[PDB]
Order: C-alpha cells, then structure tokens, then sequence
C-alpha cells in the first residue's frame, strides 16, 4: 500500500464525466473539474486538463495523468501551508498517507480548518484525534472512506484498506 494506492481505492476509476458525492462535476481518480452546475463548463475545464477537444471521455493514461499531478498538488499544498506543513512533518510515513488523503478530498483550505484535530495528531494522541475528526461534515457524508482515513490515523497502519 502506498497513497496512489489508498486513494485509487477511495476514488475509483471512471474515464467519462460524472458527478462526485457531493454532485460535482469529475473524471478519472477524482479529478473534480469544476463546482459549476454547467455541464459545458466542466467539459471546458476537462478540455483544458487534458490540452485537447475531449468532449467528456479520457482515457487511463489520461486519468493516471491527473492522478499523478493532483497527488503531487496536495503534497505541494500541505508543504506550502503554515498549519498543515508542522503536522505533516510529525507524522509517520502511513500517517503522512491518511493527511494527503483528507487534503486530496477536501482541499488545503478545508484540512487545515481542523484546528483541534490537527494539534490532537501532532501530540500523537491517536484515540483522541479519531474521536475528534468524526465530528464533522466530511465524516456525516463520507462515514466509509472517513472511517478508513481516520483508522488510519488511530492505527498507524494500513488495515483499513487491506481486504480491499
Ligand atoms: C500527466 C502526463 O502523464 N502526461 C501529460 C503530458 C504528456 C505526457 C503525459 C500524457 C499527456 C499529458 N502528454 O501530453
Ligand atoms: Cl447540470
Ligand atoms: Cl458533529
Ligand atoms: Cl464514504
Ligand atoms: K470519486
Ligand atoms: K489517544
């Protein structure tokens, strides 16, 4: 297990336009396009990712792509931002993986709002943090993949997504 292999599994694989949990516009490995409700915008921005005329349709190479980029970006992001930066660098390697996920999910921004989470992580104090990451909307509407991230943060390991 590695974080591509973490995240292809929480977020699938589809090489046509289609809408996230939250009804967004995205394709591939979760690639979110756009949070506009036009379907032309987000074959726009696809059409821009991509750097050709794709009307909705990509192919793997072409999601592995994204993928690739978007992984990099959230790294890039954590490593870039005054709260999230001194957390990750506390971490573990398996742990590491778990906040990459979230911030992948959620954005910079929205991770880094986790104030009380984030400090619980960086004291190590594993049970406290999982209880504590639950209350909220990300574990209300996404309790299966939370469940796994946030295992993974309790456990230090990958057995969330071992089976799968
Ligand atoms: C991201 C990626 O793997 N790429 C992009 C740049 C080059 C090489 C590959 C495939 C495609 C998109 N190509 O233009
Ligand atoms: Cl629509
Ligand atoms: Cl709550
Ligand atoms: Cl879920
Ligand atoms: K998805
Ligand atoms: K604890």
């Amino acid at each position: 297990m590695n974080i591509f292999e973490m995240l292809r599994i929480d977020e699938g694989l589809r090489l046509k336009i289609y809408k996230d949990t939250e009804g967004y516009y995205t394709i591939g490995i979760g690639h979110l396009l756009t949070k506009s409700p036009s379907l032309n915008a987000a074959k726009s921005e696809l059409d821009k990712a991509i750097g050709r005329n794709t009307n909705g349709v990509i192919t793997k190479d072409e999601a592995e792509c994204l993928f690739n980029q978007d992984v990099d970006a959230a790294v890039r992001g954590i490593l870039r931002n005054a709260k999230l930066k001194p957390v990750y660098d506390s971490l573990d390697a398996v742990r590491r993986a778990a906040l990459i996920n979230m911030v992948f999910q959620m954005g910079e921004t929205g991770v880094a709002g986790f104030t009380n989470s984030l400090r619980m992580l960086q004291q190590k104090r594993w049970d406290e943090a999982a209880v504590n990451l639950a209350k909220s909307r990300w574990y209300n509407q996404t309790p299966n993949r939370a469940k796994r991230v946030i295992t993974t943060f309790r456990t230090g390991t990958w057995d969330a997504y071992k089976n799968l």
